[PDB]
């Protein structure tokens, strides 16, 4: 029993983190096969930060201008190119620790593990979710550019996120591993507002199912509700609408607990309208929305 | 910015996890140099669970009765011995991935990362703390026996915990890597009460300092307090007493924020007596006590 915000084991990703320096800027890079991936921020300086001319900055760079270090081992760059917001540095040595991997672009509401790195050295690992406004509420310091997010599916690493910048509000924005930003963000030092964030409804319902599985049952009421009636209440409290796709994905949890999805919606409906009255669910006084239905099944039943 | 319950990178520990089977029981093991460490629970069956005679059970075992598998590789056992509650299985092959390591016994209030493993395969990693009653609030399923807790200090893995059992209350108990249980627990299937748990005061204060560093300042009041007056209030709300050793360890955070430790105590004093009024600190509606002063410095300033 028990329930934690667990992250995937990071060993397969640790063996791929390198340090990338071009001129005077240093950040993290991802070394897969004979290619190092890193944000194109590495070819910038302070002066150009308001609106960098990335093409002109890269035209003036040679392969030798890129210093790539795997631990204490210098990798020789034998070619370079830019794809959207990331650079591909071709090196003469293939990473012997390359895991089976895929590049994926995730949807809002899905979760992934973040390996926070500095100077190519992993510092820590944590679990987070892609918010509906395409930001993440991570923990990054200066020098964390190039840190990657990922999921692990039975020895296959699915890379989904590379870290770029921190917004004035304290949230974070990044790209997929093909260089495209999640959300309407650009790698320039200009004020960029994130959209209004909402709560991931299907994740809260999955988290309530995990509570029932681990013995927290006080919030379950005796009522049911329709899908339309539930979505009307969810709209008032800034929750995402619940779709039949979401009801379908909650099926296995419903079968394990015997609680129909619309019955759990009736219980969430009361929680939204009346609050917790100082009580907690799985050790939290707030409703958690960073556990997918898949995350709940994995932790509650391997 | 941002603040997460971060765990250490697990790669150095993943390379040491093996599967240990003796007879019909299977659990996890820790493979360091030419020795595999695992709970002595592996030589038990259902019948003997109420009060296992561990010495008699081990006397009837040969080296060949122990099946140790590192991935798909079978390790040959060439010797065995029992030290307290763990077994040492000497194998003919040294683990080529053995990191620099130490065996440590931690104190209550200190934190460590847990690598949850099943059949010798890491499943996830999370951060937790040794409670004052010597339990941990982890997340384990059946088959998690032998999972280890650890800290990483610049390439040196300090192993501090090996998982054994789950109490009827849903909390977890284990041993150090020399086989001695944390707290008054025995590896038998008998009802064993944990002592009344308390809140780790110095960790809450460190977590409040992390809030100030990341911009949450609403709880800071205009008052100060003495150490004796603070401990009187902390006693009423089941908080550990604050010692001068704790005041000393909070020094660096006080210097960074300019807030004297006794001033932050005055602010915690008001929070304990009046509550949060529905507001949150670092995204939580409860006071968190699983971040040490060392954890806060690492995440807020690498
Ligand atoms: O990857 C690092 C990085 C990208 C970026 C864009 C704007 C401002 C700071 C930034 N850092
Ligand atoms: O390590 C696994 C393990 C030890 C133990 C003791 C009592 C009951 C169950 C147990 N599992």
């Amino acid at each position: 029993s028990g329930f934690r915000k667990m992250a995937f084991p990071s060993g397969k990703v640790e063996g791929c983190m390198v340090q990338v320096t071009c001129g005077t800027t240093t950040l993290n890079g991802l070394w897969l096969d004979d290619v190092v991936y890193c944000p194109r921020h590495v070819i910038c300086t302070s002066e150009d930060m308001l609106n960098p001319n990335y093409e002109d900055l890269l035209i003036r760079k040679s392969n030798h201008n890129f210093l790539v270090q795997a631990g204490n081992v210098q990798l020789r760059v034998i070619g370079h190119s830019m794809q959207n917001c990331v650079l591909k540095l071709k090196v003469d040595t293939a990473n012997p620790k390359t895991p089976k991997y895929k590049f994926v672009r995730i949807q809002p509401g899905q979760t992934f593990s973040v390996l926070a790195c500095y100077n190519g050295s992993p510092s820590g690992v944590y679990q987070c979710a892609m918010r509906p406004n395409f930001t993440i509420k991570g923990s990054f310091l200066n020098g964390s550019c190039g840190s990657v997010g990922f999921n692990i599916d039975y020895d296959c690493v699915s890379f989904c996120y590379m870290h770029h910048m921190e917004l004035p509000t304290g949230v974070h924005a990044g790209t997929d591993l093909e260089g495209n930003f999640y959300g309407p963000f650009v790698d320039r030092q200009t004020a960029q507002a994130a959209g209004t964030d909402t709560t991931i409804t299907v994740n809260v319902l999955a988290w309530l199912y995990a509570a029932v599985i681990n013995g927290d049952r006080w919030f379950l009421n005796r009522f049911t509700t329709t899908l339309n009636d539930f979505n009307l209440v969810a709209m008032k409290y800034n929750y995402e609408p619940l779709t039949q796709d979401h009801v379908d994905i909650l099926g296995p949890l419903s079968a394990q607990t015997g609680i129909a999805v619309l019955d759990m919606c009736a219980s969430l409906k009361e929680l939204l309208q009346n609050g917790m009255n100082g009580r907690t669910i799985l050790g939290s006084a707030l409703l958690e929305d960073e556990f997918t239905p898949f995350d709940v099944v994995r932790q509650c039943s391997g």
